[PDB]
């Protein structure tokens, strides 16, 4: 229905299957990577794969 991004349960659902598209397993790590990247998966896969 209507849920809240920030739990790590939803992963940012559909943001997560892009970031976890591009072989992550850290789904915690692809939400948050989503959260700071206001939609940018593509900039998250290249921060993520980075450190955090």
């Amino acid at each position: 229905g209507s849920p809240e991004f920030q739990n790590p349960e939803v992963r940012f659902q559909q943001q997560l299957e892009q970031l976890s598209a591009m072989g992550f397993l850290n789904r915690e790590a692809n939400l948050q990577a989503l959260i700071a990247t206001g939609g940018d998966i593509n900039a998250a896969i290249e921060r993520l794969l980075g450190s955090s």
